DNA sequence: TGGTTTTTATATGTTTTGTTATGTATTGTTTATTTTCCCTTGACTGACTGACTGACTGACTGACTGACTGACTGACTGACTGTATATA
């Protein structure tokens, strides 16, 4: 929220926060659908929406891409199976031409 | 140009088959001890059969025996030949 004021300072790149309530989530594939339906508002399955995405991140450029801020909520029972989901999302945490600030708790 | 059909991706359901870990019961492993009848050890027992004692009848030398055969010698009978006798 103190980074909304800074926000709010209009000196800073904008950039836009991700809830991420996997709890509030049923099937732990819909993150990347959520994400897809909320950066872009359009509907899609995981195994598009996810791929999509890497080609939205690394493919593209940065100079019109955004920063975007996200932060995941109690792992523990998220990635139960094998954490292919996670394993995905840390793998596109490694890129210098894609732009983003990850957390999790 | 413009409407319609065909295939595909995602998502879920269905069914069969094969994998792994485990707790309980049976049975094997090692060691010590006693009994059983089969297999060695051996004298007794019963028929056997080798050397010694009897024996029994066919083979070669003792020639034998005795008839018969082989040379010699005289006896005898036939053939040869003289003495003799008779007639012209």
């Amino acid at each position: 929220k103190e980074l909304l004021s800074s926000s709010a300072q209009r000196e800073i790149p904008d950039f836009l926060y991700v809830e991420i309530n996997g709890l509030k989530m049923v099937k732990p594939t819909d993150c990347y659908e959520t994400l897809w339906n909320k950066v872009s508002g359009e509907r899609l399955t995981w195994a598009a929406s996810m791929e999509s995405l890497e080609f939205y991140f690394k493919r593209v450029p940065k100079n019109k891409k955004k920063t975007i801020v996200v932060l995941l909520d109690e792992l523990d029972a998220m990635v139960t199976k094998s954490q292919d989901i996670m394993y995905n999302f840390f793998n596109w945490t490694t890129y210098e031409n894609a732009k983003l600030i990850v957390i999790a708790v």
